[PDB]
């Protein structure tokens, strides 16, 4: 009966270009939200986002190859390299077959979609790049990485919008636990800070508009919430079978204990007031881990800072925790990080891991005035030390009412 | 130990708007390839594709809701309804939780991407539709369908480009076999016959250019091959646990016996001459099914009619079959159907099923002059009756060297 453990991490976030730097920033309650400058935001109702600062891949990706890939792919490859390195794993002809990847994204190569389309409109199909398809499609991070590292085991790419990160990690673990693979690099990558991404979610009325204070915009559960904030980044974890990792003396961050999925069956871009769907997703992860809601010390909420969304998740926590409801710590890193969409669940799974290694829980900043009727401990303003925390749970929910929860156990 | 069976089918193809009509057409060796008329193809090097003829959803989707979804979503929903109906399954409050979906697509809502982008370029972010995101993203078919049918179990969407259909079906079966679900609607949907899809794959030099004979264009293994042909469609199958299906007296088309995945780790848009990757994918499906290459009576090849691609797959068959190499029937439905990308593996999984029900195997049309050095029986020109065939295998390969194989067993 195969157990899965995390033996490698990598990340690119609006608050740091490494795992450690990003963790540091979050515990210090820093914000990565800034004003956009790569395109004219005049007509845009939202003019800020959590961007990746001074990105550099020169040492990892030839500017020759960079031409064949959208920022989202570029990000994910870098985070994947970080993870592969940090794992210390060495690919051998024996190995190849039993190592793979499960990496996706919510929207994929918007930027190159826009470029290629603009080109076509201005000068015809003659102007489309031969790399249009391969540079924009969601599965390309798994593509480039399996090639770069000679990985030959199972490779998949789940695109469940804002739920992607959690699904890729969850299925990567299943692939391993099932016997199909021994190691899996998994997570997600996103870079939707484009005219289309901003204008698009902007058109749905899903974005915050607090342009006077981009850092105060993302405020989960606070009463002045006005919609989620966009974030770019990538998060990746090397998942590996317990005995395979030991046999190689791998540093093991944590164990992946439970994975749960659910479907809202309600509305395409909104959850029930009731949070029924998030509840089942958490409820199935517990049952998969074989433990009780009482044992969860920390929950990394999906908490996107949308009026209807944050309320639903809260509702669902009460429902699952009941008694403990107030004794469990809950927080949204999105208060500082922004919403990474297809990468949200990857980075947050990383934070849910480090919170067990460091027995510390990052805050929900901007939580000035909670929502009324809230019994929950949303860890507002300042990180919080914890005692004997053995399990953390991570939530991701997405459009189409698709939900997922991962449960991590210490050591 | 949970077995998975197919208890429902649905389809939209360039040769038929139902399962039965499409099967009929294929066995008769008909072609669905035609010249494009929905956009000006003057500047286009490829001017044809396998389109879905006289699509109608009026009875299933309100023109009110149709506004919120790309053709690709519209197609997939219809095929999903067909499948749900054909399964005879009835969703009950008990049920909901244990029924879900695993549906994806290669490229998603290109058409609405183009519309929305054009709008933005012509009149600003003000012109983007509030439905931009929800109408174009890959996971929306699973979204709309879980809602329409009150499905609350696990919902996922794998986007592994041209390998998608096989992956969604394969993982849907795993979800079931693992205990996460009892029923899963699974497959894929595509509609890339757009300026971007045509110009895009056209820019990669991956499309056939035989505009003088659109019906002769798709010719897997033939010596005058000139690249794949684009096809629109959707294919869906209801997968369900054996005892759950029996307990309800479900008509059972076949059993899903093996699922295999592999990664080429070679090139982003091309397979090794050696076909090493396809071999492992087939090789793992056999091992998963617990049977031998000898027992496979029919193989539905990925056979896309690209020079480098068809050769690689052939190579891989020899490698896996060896002795039997000539005693196993191999064929490409893409000779008539075109390439459905993210939906290819769904429809072809359907054909791999019916070939067991009807003990008949559809031909590879246009196979005038094989490639030299080929020992394989590619079932050229005319469908072929078969005797005691108990297993069929279905191949899907995609960009990023991602591969997958499904193995179906009679009854
Ligand atoms: C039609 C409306 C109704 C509206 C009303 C109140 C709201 O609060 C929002 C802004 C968002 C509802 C929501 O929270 N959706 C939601 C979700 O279901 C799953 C994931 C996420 C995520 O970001 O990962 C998410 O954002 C909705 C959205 C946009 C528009 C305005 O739908
Ligand atoms: C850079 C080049 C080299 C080139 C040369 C010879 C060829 O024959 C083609 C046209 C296609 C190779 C190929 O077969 N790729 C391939 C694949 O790996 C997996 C799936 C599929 C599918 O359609 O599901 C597929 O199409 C390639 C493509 C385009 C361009 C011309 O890469």
């Amino acid at each position: 009966k195969r157990r899965v453990v995390v033996t490698g991490l990598g990340m690119l976030s609006p608050v740091g270009n490494t795992v450690e730097s990003t963790w540091k920033a979050l515990l210090a309650g820093q914000s990565g939200i800034s004003l956009i400058d790569h395109f004219d935001t005049s007509a845009y109702a939202t003019k800020f986002a959590g961007l990746v600062k001074d990105f550099n891949c020169e040492d990892i990706i030839s500017r020759k190859e960079q031409r064949k890939m959208d920022a989202f792919i570029q990000y994910g490859i870098v985070a994947g390299v970080q993870a592969m390195q940090d794992s210390g794993l060495e690919i051998t002809e024996e190995n190849a077959t039993r190592i793979g990847a499960a990496i996706g994204s919510g929207i994929g190569g918007l930027g190159l979609i826009e470029e290629n389309h603009t080109s076509l409109m201005n000068g015809g199909p003659r102007k489309i790049s031969p790399f249009f398809v391969p540079s924009t499609i969601v599965n390309m991070v798994a593509g480039h990485l399996t090639i770069m590292y000679g990985l030959r085991g199972p490779s998949i790419s789940i695109a469940t919008a804002q739920t992607s990160g959690v699904h890729n990690i969850g299925h990567a673990a299943r692939i391993i636990a099932y016997g199909d693979a021994d190691v899996m690099v998994a997570g997600g990558a996103e870079k939707a800070s484009t005219p289309l991404g901003v204008g698009g979610f902007g058109a749905a009325r899903a974005l915050s508009t607090r342009n006077d204070n981009p850092q105060a915009a993302s405020r989960p559960w606070d009463k002045e919430r006005d919609g989620f904030v966009l974030g770019d980044g990538a998060g990746m974890l090397v998942l590996e079978e317990y005995e395979h990792a030991k046999k190689r003396g791998a540093k093991i961050y944590a164990e992946l204990v439970g994975f749960g999925m659910s479907s809202d069956a309600y509305h395409m871009t909104s959850p029930p007031e009731n949070g029924a769907g998030a509840a089942l997703a958490m409820a199935n992860a517990l049952r998969d881990a074989g433990i009780e809601a009482s044992q969860i010390g920390y929950v990394n909420a999906h908490g996107t800072s949308t009026p209807a969304g944050d309320k639903a998740e809260a509702q669902a926590v009460k429902t699952i925790f009941g008694e403990a409801a107030s004794r469990v710590l809950v927080s949204s890193t999105k208060s500082m990080t922004g919403h990474l969409l297809g990468a949200a669940g990857a980075v947050e799974s990383i934070y849910s891991i480090l919170a067990l290694r460091d027995q510390a829980v990052p805050p929900t900043i901007n939580l000035d005035n909670p929502d009324e009727g809230c019994d929950l401990d949303f860890v507002p303003h300042e990180a919080r030390q914890v005692s004997g925390m053995e399990y953390t749970l991570c939530n991701s929910f997405g459009f189409g009412g698709t939900n997922g929860s991962l449960i991590f156990k210490k050591i």
